C-alpha cells in the first residue's frame, strides 16, 4: 500500500493519490487523477523524472517509490 504526489507541470496544483500498490497500472492512476484534478485521462500526460508514463505499465515498472512525485501535463486536445 502506497501514496504518491501528483503535481501539475506549472506547479500550481497538487494532489496525493493514495491506496495504491506498486502494481497499480498507469491507466488506473489516470482515473484517480481525473477525480482529483477533473481532467479526462485522454488529455493527461504523466511524467516521472521526465519520462512519459504509458498505459499497460505499472508504478513498479517506472520504479516509483512511496511518496515520490509524478508530473501532470494537460493537453488542450
Amino acid at each position: 500500500s502506497m501514496w504518491i504526489q501528483v503535481r501539475t507541470m506549472d506547479g500550481r496544483q497538487t494532489h496525493t493519490v493514495d491506496s495504491l500498490s506498486r502494481l497499480t497500472k498507469v491507466e488506473e492512476l489516470r482515473r484517480k487523477i481525473q477525480e482529483l484534478f477533473h481532467v479526462e485521462p485522454g488529455l493527461q500526460r504523466l511524467f516521472y523524472r521526465g519520462k512519459q508514463m504509458e498505459d499497460g505499465h505499472t508504478l513498479f515498472d517506472y520504479e516509483v517509490r512511496l511518496n515520490d512525485t509524478i508530473q501532470l501535463l494537460v493537453r488542450q486536445s
